[PDB]
């Protein structure tokens, strides 16, 4: 299950399907050296919930999710 995640740099990710949005954040956060707390994932613009999986979001492969800075934490 290979899909694209558009950060400041475009990256590609092979995901488990039961991959959470928090895991998507963690993957791209490790690449960019940033915090998964300092970002949110948008399915074609739609704000995906951290604890929800890609299956629960209803997103498949060959899709482009985008990372925006709308978060920090507390």
């Amino acid at each position: 299950m290979q899909l694209f995640v558009r950060a400041q740099e475009l990256h590609t990710f092979e995901v488990t399907g039961q991959e959470t949005v928090a895991q998507i954040k963690a993957h791209v956060a490790s690449l960019e050296g940033i915090a998964p707390e300092d970002q949110v994932v948008l399915l074609a613009g739609a704000p995906l919930e951290d604890e929800a999986t890609l299956g629960q979001c209803g997103v498949e492969a060959l899709t482009t999710l985008e990372v925006a800075g709308r978060m920090l934490g507390g």
